[PDB]
């Protein structure tokens, strides 16, 4: 599924991303435009052999299964097409354990250096919510 960006902002609040961890809406929005063009679908293999999935583009390396990437973990405990769904919420819980981790949302390389210290209010403007 390819959301809107207030379709998508609204899906995220109602999954509890709002404010979750002291980071707005308007950077998951930001992230998620950013990381996948809002698209659930998004696959990007990394240079190491593993492979970054879907809204949010969480990476086999640590949080899910994809039966292809040696000596990762599955922190989320699922397997990675589940971050594939037109569903979000395995992302959602998924992305609330890595940004929970320390390292907040620098996780996500788009969101630091694109979105980070940026008017991202401007990423939920107009939208009913
Ligand atoms: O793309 V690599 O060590 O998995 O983060
Ligand atoms: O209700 V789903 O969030 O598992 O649309
Ligand atoms: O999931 V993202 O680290 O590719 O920037
Ligand atoms: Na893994």
């Amino acid at each position: 599924k390819v959301f809107g960006r207030c379709e998508l902002a609204a899906a995220m609040k109602r999954h509890g991303l709002d404010n979750y961890r002291g980071y707005s809406l308007g950077n998951w929005v930001c992230a998620a435009k950013f990381e996948s063009n809002f698209n659930t679908q998004a696959t990007n293999r990394n240079t190491d052999g593993s492979t970054d999935y879907g809204i949010l583009q969480i990476n086999s390396r640590w949080w899910c299964n994809d039966g292809r990437t040696p000596g990762s973990r599955n922190l989320c405990n699922i397997p990675c097409s589940a971050l594939l769904s037109s569903d979000i919420t395995a992302s959602v819980n998924c992305a609330k354990k890595i940004v929970s981790d320390g390292n907040g949302m620098n996780a996500w390389v788009a969101w630091r250096n694109r979105c980070k210290g940026t008017d991202v209010q401007a990423w939920i403007r107009g939208c009913r919510l």
